[PDB]
């Protein structure tokens, strides 16, 4: 039928001090929301309309693809997110350590990842078939499903993501998102 | 040995369209930023002492970046103006050939520069046949590696209008048509 915008994991100001409640009332409530909107709008009386949204993100192009992908990149971005404590699982710390040496140099190695991405695009951690961890990134609505690999985290580096609130220096919020990484969904993602 | 160009107006002439915030970030730090990746970049190449535009046409990578995004933001500040200015005879007919109309023109571009996806830049250029285009770019691309003539660019990477406007691209574009230098435009179409 229709596809709509999740409800957010958490109060719209709940990430502060790292996102603060206008940046989450454009990001989720406008920008996100115009996406769920144009694939709508875009898929009505397509094959894909009645397909689910993966699918959709695997197998369409143009304008339902650049929609498609980033209602899924987005609410994938609000679940890796989170007010509340967690920590990594001990099966994702054991993959972390064995693939990057430790989990601070992955987080470096992510966040450098992060900052070098060049114009609009996302960080991601997936888990290829044959379980093994990567770093990859996107360019625009870019998703790694298209490439067979399974998100299990992801950083949004549009100016959109951090511009209310960091203005152009994106270290600076990249360095702050860890504080907020959900690393319980970061966890149940690798699980499998 | 690459320098930031000096704008030209002051930071707050391009008021109520752009903030004088907005060239601060845009200008005094991205731009710069550009300029500065660009030098340290080149440094023992052969693009060492070589001029910004050969190397737009002949760099890749992150040098390419660098330079498109310098060539493409002094470009931009050109294309804007405080002061009122008209389009040359030849621009307007060229303009009316092309598009139909000066109107139809703006509809279009005003359509492309809003329809680009992600990060880039919206053009009218001059193409091989003489003829008017409007193309767009993502990113750092910029016509002059498709040996296309460059006369007017809006930048539509969300950094451009993000702090006066969010994300509210298309109030941004219509905005900007009241600041659009067309004695410029005119010169690069000469
Ligand atoms: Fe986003
Ligand atoms: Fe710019």
């Amino acid at each position: 039928m229709k596809f709509e915008l999740p409800k957010l994991p958490y109060a719209v100001d709940a990430l502060e001090s790292t996102i603060s409640k206008e940046t989450i009332e454009y990001h989720y409530g406008k920008h996100h929301q115009t996406y769920v909107t144009n694939l709508n709008n875009l898929v009505e009386g397509t094959e894909h309309d009645g397909r689910n949204l993966e699918e959709i993100v695997k197998t369409s192009n143009g304008g339902i693809f650049n929609n498609a992908a980033q209602v899924f990149n987005h609410t994938f971005y609000w679940n890796c997110l989170t007010p509340n404590k967690t920590e990594a699982s001990s099966q994702l710390k054991a993959a972390l350590i064995e693939t990057f040496g430790s989990v601070e140099n992955f987080k470096e190695q992510f966040s450098k990842a992060a900052i070098a991405t060049f114009g609009s695009g996302w960080a991601w951690l997936v888990k290829n078939t044959e379980g093994k961890l990567e770093i990859v990134t996107t360019s625009n609505a870019g998703c790694p499903l298209t490439e067979n690999k399974k998100p299990l985290l992801t950083f949004d580096v549009w100016e959109h993501a951090y511009y209310i609130d960091y203005r152009n220096a994106r270290p600076k919020y990249v360095e702050a998102l860890w504080d907020i990484v959900n690393w319980q969904f970061v966890s149940e993602q690798f699980a499998d």
